[PDB]
């Protein structure tokens, strides 16, 4: 009948489950700086066709509790695969492979998972996040920093506090507005002192797919969490890059689906469609099926083009 909602202790956080549906588990892994209610049209449209739609919120946001917020290295990709891997053991006892959606830094974990335990995953779908082959010469922040300068937003979320403070007069309403609204391809910049000034928005018609009460369901959760958990995925990086040495080289196994959106802005960076569209994407993931581009939309393709992206989910699943 309704989105039943858990508290369930993994990996020493007590993490926020969603829930819709009785059938085969479906894990739903939501992005920055997003929740467990991402997914809403996604678990409705799902679960009316036979599976079990579970959407967490994850370590640092919505109702997950017990990450220091003063100490990004506990939001490394290795805490963030154990707690995944954690709560599958939690509450997928009698399925060993379960099926994966997520998007954005949801994606960028779901691709370790993969890496790490091929074991728990049947099949996955990633939104917008594609695979990134580890740069053995430099981190990600200082690559993005290289092409983009310090203004732009992986280099501005680096300082402990900065961000927060810009954010702080502003409000949490406003800040997820300006980035849930946004459309244009280049990235993100927040140039110290100058709040959102510097980033363009879009004619309102084009974001007629949020409501105001679905956007005042993400600014009251943000009021409340701050922005902290969330930003300190990204001061985690740096770290990552180095604690993911071991996997140079290695494949991801698990037959994959990967969809984005025309105008997002990850799709975008320089380098990002040779790799997916011209053999390296396939070449570290064998089982990558075509890839979808969604003609006229950006970042936000759960809620900006829900029936394309539940449709597409279910097609994919159906195969197995």
């Amino acid at each position: 009948k309704k989105i039943e909602h858990k508290m369930v202790a993994v990996n020493g956080l007590n993490m926020h489950l969603a829930e819709l549906g009785e059938g085969p588990t479906i894990l739903f892994i939501h992005g920055f700086p997003e929740l467990w209610y991402s997914w809403r049209h996604q678990m409705v449209y799902l679960a009316e066709r036979g599976y079990r739609a579970v959407a967490p919120d994850l370590r640092g946001y919505g109702d997950t509790t017990g990450a220091p917020l003063n100490d990004p290295s506990k939001f490394s990709i290795l805490h963030l695969v154990g707690d995944v891997v954690a709560l599958l053991e939690a509450i997928a006892l009698n399925e060993e492979k379960v099926f994966v959606v997520a998007h954005d830094l949801g994606a960028y974990i779901a691709w370790h998972l993969c890496l790490f335990r091929p074991d728990k995953v049947k099949a996955l779908v990633n939104l917008s996040v594609h695979f990134s082959k580890r740069n053995p010469k430099m981190n990600k922040v200082e690559g993005l920093k290289a092409i983009y300068g310090e203004d732009h937003y992986v280099s501005r979320f680096q300082v402990p506090g900065e961000i927060e403070a810009e954010f702080a007069p502003i409000g949490a309403k406003s800040v997820l507005k300006k980035i849930l609204t946004y459309r244009d391809p280049a990235p993100f910049y927040f140039p110290k002192g100058k709040g959102l000034e510097a980033i363009p928005d879009a004619p309102v018609a084009l974001s007629s797919w949020l409501s105001e009460e679905e956007l005042d369901y993400y600014a009251n959760k943000f009021e409340q969490t701050g922005f902290t958990g969330a930003v300190n995925y990204y001061r985690a990086l740096p770290i990552n890059w180095e604690l993911t040495a071991p996997w140079t080289g290695a494949q991801v196994k698990v037959p994959t689906k990967f969809i984005v959106g025309e105008f997002d802005l990850v799709y975008h960076i320089p380098g990002a469609k040779e790799y997916i569209h011209n053999g390296g994407f396939k070449k570290d993931v064998p089982l990558l099926e075509e890839v979808v581009v969604l003609e006229g939309a950006a970042h936000f393709v759960s809620q900006e083009r829900p029936h394309e992206i539940s449709k597409h989910i279910y097609d994919f699943i159906q195969k197995f």
